[PDB]
């Protein structure tokens, strides 16, 4: 009986929808710690302690590109936390250290009585998620950090190599990227990766912000996002099936996915 297992048995039905079972709030960090700002976005019901992700965007980019992540996952059980970082030029490796100190920063107020977020934590389960160089510094945070127990990059873009990576590690690509074209981020980042759980999602027609705040394929992104750090925060099975199974089989047939490579089974 899997201790970390949070609300209703999923449907395909609410993984599409706009939000999960859980009530949610947030705040904004009001003094942040080796990062620029944040928000916290959290579940009040959610029936136990929940995991925690980190999503950062990339170059130039804002809180509001990513924080659509904020209360779609907060609904389905886990605190996260969407950052701005110190400079809007910050590269990778900056992006991954004020990621992981984002999350220092969350588990730190899940300790601090006066904090929402007081006890709601479980501070050994902990995600990693952005959106270009934020999805890049992800993959960094994962190769640095491999008690971390997801990743999902979004059209991530970086000039190193993950091939070390043990963290569960979904892809969510963009076809008609321009700006991290897939032939030399997402899909040689994917071939890189030997050691880990991985699978790749590529959106068809998308462009670089295919995933970001207002997109129009929310129903579908916001699917494997939910699933995949269901399955891997929360070692939840009842998800597997939408990543490996039936649900996620008829999924392909969809104009919205270009193409989805996977190495399922994710056994226990």
């Amino acid at each position: 009986t899997n201790p970390y297992q949070r609300g209703p048995d999923p449907t395909v039905s609410s993984l599409e929808a706009t939000r999960g079972p859980f009530s949610t709030s947030s705040f904004t960090v009001s003094r942040p710690s080796g990062y620029g700002a944040g928000t916290v976005y959290y579940p009040t019901n959610a029936g136990g302690k929940v995991g925690a992700i980190a999503v950062v965007p990339g170059y130039t980019a804002r809180q509001s590109s990513i924080n659509w992540w904020g209360p779609r996952l907060a609904s389905h059980g886990f605190v996260v936390i969407t950052i701005d970082t110190n400079s809007t030029l910050d590269q990778p490796s900056s992006r991954s250290s004020q990621q992981m100190a984002a999350l220092r920063q969350v588990v730190s107020l899940a300790g601090t009585s006066s904090s929402p977020i007081y006890n709601k934590v479980d501070t050994a389960r902990l995600g990693v998620m952005g959106w270009s160089m934020g999805g890049g510094g992800s993959l960094i945070s994962a190769a640095n950090n491999p008690s971390l127990r997801a990743a999902a990059p979004q059209a991530p873009w970086a000039q190193e190599s993950f091939s070390s990576v043990t963290v569960p590690t979904l892809i969510v690509s963009c076809e008609n990227d321009s700006i991290a074209p897939n032939s030399s981020h997402s899909f040689p980042f994917y071939n890189q990766m030997t050691r880990n759980k991985k699978a790749n999602l590529v959106i068809n027609g998308g462009s670089h912000s295919c995933a970001n705040s207002g997109n129009s394929d929310a129903g579908l992104i916001g699917k494997y996002g939910v699933a995949w750090m269901k399955r891997f925060m929360d070692d939840d099975t009842r998800y597997s099936k939408f990543l490996c199974g039936a649900e996620h089989q008829a999924d392909l047939s969809k104009r919205a996915v270009e193409a989805y490579k996977e190495n399922c089974p994710y056994l226990e």
